[PDB]
C-alpha cells in the first residue's frame, strides 16, 4: 500500500487525504511529531529525512512502491493520473494549471500570517483584502459544478481546502459566495468524503504545526 | 500574435521568454513600469489589472486570443502543450511535476531575503545551505542530458533560470557540480536559445524589482 509521510497535522496533506479517499487509493500515513516549544524538535523526521531515497526530501511525501514522490500538487497529480482526475479537454487541463498555483498561492499567504508573531497586527489587513480573493473564485466557479468543469478534478480539493481553511478563521467569510458555499456541500456531500469525514482518520486540526501563532493546536 | 504581460525585468518571465524562443512562438510584450521610491507606483499596471479580463488577475500573464492566463508554471505548461515539452512518459510526468514546484520553491526562498531589508545579515546562512540545494539537482539530473530524460521540456527552462541567477549571486556555487555546468553549456548553447541571448531582446537585468534589495538594478 501507498504511504504519506506528513506531520500529525492538517496542513497540506489535506487535500491529498481527502483525494487519497475520494479515490479508494490503499494507503497508510506516517505521521510525524514536532516537538513542544522552545526547540520544537523536529529530528524524528531529520533522522529520516534523506535514508527515504527522496530526490528532494520534504513533507509530504509520496511512496507508491518504487515511485517517491514530493511536492504537494506532485502528489495530487501522481494520484489524480491513475483515475483521470487531472484534466482531460484543453480548457481542463488550463484551469487545472491555474488553480493547481493559485491555491497553492493564497494557501501559503495565510500560512505566512499564521506563522507570523506579529499576526494579531497583521490580521486586519489580510481580513480586509480576503472578500475579494473569495470572489475571484467564485467568478471562476460560476455556475459550474466543478472548477475544472463538469468533471471534478483534484483541484477542487485544493479549492475546498483553501476555502474550508477560511470559514474557520472567518466564518462569515463564504457567506456573500452562494456557490461556494453549494460548492462546500457538493464536496461534503460525495459519498467517500462525508463516510470519512465521519471515520476516525479525518484529521481536520490543528491546521498548522505547533509554530505555528494560529491554528496550532 | 501572443501577448506576455509583465514588469520590466527578468524575474518570473525569463523561462517564459526563453521556452517562447525556443518554440518560435509568434509574441509581443506588454513590459510594465514601477516607479522610483519610496512609493514604487504601480499604477501603470493597477490600472489594466481587472481591465484585461484575467481571472486571477497577476504577473506574468499571457494572452493567446481568446485564452487569458496567469500563474508561470500555468503558462509554460500552456506554451510547453503546443510542442510536446509537457512530458511524455509517466517517469517524465513525475519529473516535470516535482520540478515544476521545486524550482518554484527555490527561487521564492532567494527571492524572499533579497526583498528582505535585513538582506545583508540573512546571506551569510542561505549560502551556508545552497551547496547541498544544487547537489540535490546535481544529483537529480545525474547523468541524464536532460532533467526529464532524453528529451528537454520545460522544466528544464526552470532548472536553468534558477541555476542561472545563482552563478550571478554567487559565481562559484556550480563549479562542484561539473553535470550542472554541462547542463547550462548544454541549454545556451541551443541555437534558438543562443541567438535570443546574442539579440536586442534578451532581458536578463534587472533580477528583481525595484523593491529588491539585491538585484533590483
Ligand atoms: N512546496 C512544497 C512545500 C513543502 C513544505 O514546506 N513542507 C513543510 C511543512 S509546510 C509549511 C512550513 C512552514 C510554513 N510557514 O509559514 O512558516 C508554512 C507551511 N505551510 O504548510 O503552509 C515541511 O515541514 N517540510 C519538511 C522539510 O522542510 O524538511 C510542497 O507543496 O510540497
Ligand atoms: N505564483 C505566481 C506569482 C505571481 C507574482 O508573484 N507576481 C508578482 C511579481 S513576482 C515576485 C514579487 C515579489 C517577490 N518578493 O520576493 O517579494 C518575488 C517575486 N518573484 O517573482 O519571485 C506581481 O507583481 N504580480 C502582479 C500583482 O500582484 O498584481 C506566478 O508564479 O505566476
Amino acid at each position: 500500500p501507498m504511504i504519506l509521510g506528513y506531520w500529525d497535522i492538517r496542513g497540506l496533506a489535506h487535500a491529498i487525504r481527502l483525494l487519497l479517499e475520494y479515490t479508494d487509493s490503499s494507503y497508510e500515513e506516517k505521521k510525524y511529531t514536532m516537538g513542544d516549544a522552545p526547540d520544537y524538535d523536529r529530528s524524528q523526521w531529520l533522522n529520516e529525512k534523506f535514508k527515504l531515497g527522496l530526490d528532494f526530501p520534504n513533507l509530504p511525501y509520496l511512496i507508491d512502491g518504487a515511485h517517491k514522490i514530493t511536492q504537494s500538487n506532485a502528489i495530487l497529480c501522481y494520484i489524480a493520473r491513475k483515475h483521470n482526475l487531472c484534466g482531460e479537454t484543453e480548457e481542463e487541463k488550463i484551469r487545472v494549471d491555474i488553480l493547481e498555483n493559485q491555491t497553492m498561492d493564497n494557501h501559503m499567504q495565510l500560512g505566512m500570517i499564521c506563522y507570523n508573531p506579529e499576526f494579531e497586527k497583521l490580521k486586519p489587513k489580510y481580513l480586509e483584502e480576503l472578500p475579494e480573493k473569495l470572489k475571484l473564485y467564485s467568478e471562476f466557479l460560476g455556475k459550474r459544478p466543478w472548477f475544472a468543469g463538469n468533471k471534478i478534478t483534484f483541484v477542487d480539493f485544493l479549492v475546498y481546502d483553501v476555502l474550508d481553511l477560511h470559514r474557520i478563521f472567518e466564518p462569515k467569510c463564504l457567506d456573500a459566495f452562494p456557490n461556494l458555499k453549494d460548492f462546500i456541500s457538493r464536496f461534503e456531500g460525495l459519498e467517500k468524503i462525508s463516510a470519512y469525514m465521519k471515520s476516525s482518520r479525518f484529521l481536520p486540526r490543528p491546521v498548522f504545526s505547533k509554530m505555528a501563532v494560529w491554528g496550532n493546536k
